[PDB]
């Protein structure tokens, strides 16, 4: 009932994300979205973007067809095993889109997603933050990080930007100032997203993070109140 994992304070860490990923608080939104942009990874869908090229979309219908037998993306599930490592829409066209539009209406694959999301990203974010000894912001930064940057072994992967971090300085569990860690971490981020784009917006840190940093909101307490590309928000 700590930290991040309160409900109140989780979904606030959703909204926080949101903001950056969506341009709106409203995360939930996207249980029905559905699109291929074009960058190589298939079809991009749901609320953290799960691609049919990369795995997660395969799992994600797994774990609802586990839950829900028979459900209306459950015949695409051959496809979704052959496509995956592509961009291909072998046998997921033309039907997928207008599918997966109909089963975000189901709260069992809401749900799904949320599960899945939780498995990937959240859990293991806020169970590392605090046993680093971080309270709710540095586990915030840790979420919005493996969100980003996900927890591969890649150099810019959310445990490379921590290894970075705690070269630089010591975390609270090894007797570090938490300040100064999370000012670490949050430097580590921004050299990671620069990495991954030169001209990257850095403002999910630089006029968000890095704010309640400064304003020492350790705790991240409303109100809080944010910009990310230039778009202001706030829950009170």
């Amino acid at each position: 009932a700590t930290g991040l994992d309160d409900p109140a304070k989780k979904d606030i860490a959703m909204q926080l994300v949101s903001s950056a990923e969506n341009s709106t608080l409203d995360w939930k939104a996207q249980y029905g979205y559905i699109e291929d942009i074009g960058d190589g990874r298939g079809y991009t869908a749901g609320i953290i973007g799960f691609c049919s090229g990369t795995g997660d979309m395969l799992a994600l219908v797994e774990r609802y067809t586990d839950r829900s037998p028979g459900n209306v993306l459950a015949s695409y599930l051959p496809a979704l095993r052959e496509v995956d490592g592509t961009d291909s829409h072998d046998g997921l066209d033309p039907g997928f889109p207008r599918d997966w539009a109909e089963a975000a209406k189901d709260p069992v694959f809401q749900q799904a997603q949320n599960d899945e999301r939780d498995r990937v990203y959240f859990d293991p974010a806020v169970r590392q933050a605090k046993d680093d000894g971080l309270g709710t912001l540095g586990q915030f930064a840790y979420y919005d990080a493996i969100v980003m940057h996900g927890g591969g072994g890649d150099s810019t992967s959310f445990g490379s930007i921590r290894q970075r971090a705690l070269a630089e300085a010591e975390p609270p569990s090894r007797g570090g100032d938490e300040v100064a860690y999370l000012d670490a971490f949050l430097d580590a981020r921004v050299w990671a997203m620069r990495q991954e784009e030169a001209h990257s917006d850095t403002s999910r840190v630089d006029t968000a993070q890095r704010v309640f940093l400064r304003d020492g909101n350790l705790n991240l307490d409303p109100p809080l109140d944010w910009q990310v590309y230039g778009d202001s928000f706030h829950i009170g």
